[PDB]
């Protein structure tokens, strides 16, 4: 675009190339997104209104010569960047707990807008040097549906994907985007991805390992599902301590609700808020090198 100056190359998204740019006019960096129908740009135009402190800001949506940019808010870095500088070490329990209580603000949020992200991963979590955390690419699985490879044909991560998506189910639900952060609340405290899995079988093998197998008992209407098979090995379900030890049990609490089988049954966004697990939620300041 003739209004912005690239800086650099700042990566490759599931639909097309993240730039770091200057807008001429205004002076202001911005990250400026370029992809490659009349709905997919109604539903993008919506996403200019949703507005809040934990989601990455939709700044403009500019179609020209048949061509999608997306001018964001920039903030510093990624997740799974940070995730990676402090493997040796752990990220403090404070900071986690802040980070899950902050990124739970946001998804109470978007629900009750009726808008789900559907692709959570730390990739698309951004954060900044004041302790803040903030969901990017929200509301762009609807416009555009998820590919099994990206642009690039790089393949889109199954790790965080929730059991009813796996299962064929048609109809998603917002239990799909607690599903996912209870994956990465589980990484964070690890310093391992919970279900690390290289093919469809393979993540949905995972996550019976450890949860045990689900059926009717669990989960009404499991067997009756599209992708289910009654050949399905049938696992035993894993204790919980031994899933994420040196966890505490209000962690082990607020995380076994975030990962029930049942999307209904599953809790919300606005209900984890509640939990007595965020009775002592501080915001502290990460030591950030930029
Ligand atoms: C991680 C440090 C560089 C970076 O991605 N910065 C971003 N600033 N603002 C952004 C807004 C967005 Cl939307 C995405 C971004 C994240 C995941 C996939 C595609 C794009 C990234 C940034």
């Amino acid at each position: 675009m003739e209004n912005f100056q690239k800086v650099e190359k700042i990566g490759e998204g599931t639909y097309g190339v993240v730039y770091k740019a200057r807008n001429k006019l205004t002076g202001e960096v911005v990250a400026l997104k370029k992809i490659r129908p009349s709905t997919a740009i109604r539903e993008i135009s919506l996403l200019k209104e949703l507005n809040h402190p934990n989601i990455v800001k939709l700044l403009d949506v500019i179609h020209t010569e048949n061509k999608l940019y997306l001018v964001f808010e920039f903030l510093h870095q990624d997740l799974k960047k940070f995730m990676d500088a402090s493997a040796l070490t752990g990220i403090p329990l404070p900071l986690i707990k802040s980070y899950l209580f902050q990124l739970l603000q946001g998804l109470a949020f978007c629900h009750s807008h009726r808008v789900l992200h559907r692709d959570l991963k730390p990739q698309n979590l951004l954060i900044n040097t004041e302790g803040a955390i903030k969901l990017a690419d929200f509301g762009l699985a609807r416009a555009f549906g998820v590919p099994v490879r990206t642009y690039t044909h790089e393949v889109v991560t199954l790790w965080y994907r929730a059991p009813e998506i796996l299962l064929g189910c048609k109809y998603y639900s917002t239990a799909v985007d607690i599903w996912s952060l209870g994956c990465i609340f589980a990484e964070m405290v690890t310093r391992r991805a919970l279900f690390p899995g290289d093919s469809e079988i393979d993540q949905l093998f995972r996550i019976f390992r450890t949860l045990g197998t689900p059926d009717e008992v669990v989960w009404p209407g499991v067997t009756s599902m599209p992708d289910y098979k009654p050949s399905f090995p049938k696992w035993a379900r894993q204790d919980f301590s031994k899933v994420v030890p040196p966890l505490d049990e209000d962690g082990r609490s607020l995380l076994s609700q975030m990962l029930h089988y049942d999307p209904n049954k599953r809790i919300s966004a606005k209900a984890a808020l509640a939990h007595p697990f965020f009775q002592d939620v501080t915001k502290p300041v990460p030591h950030l090198r930029l």
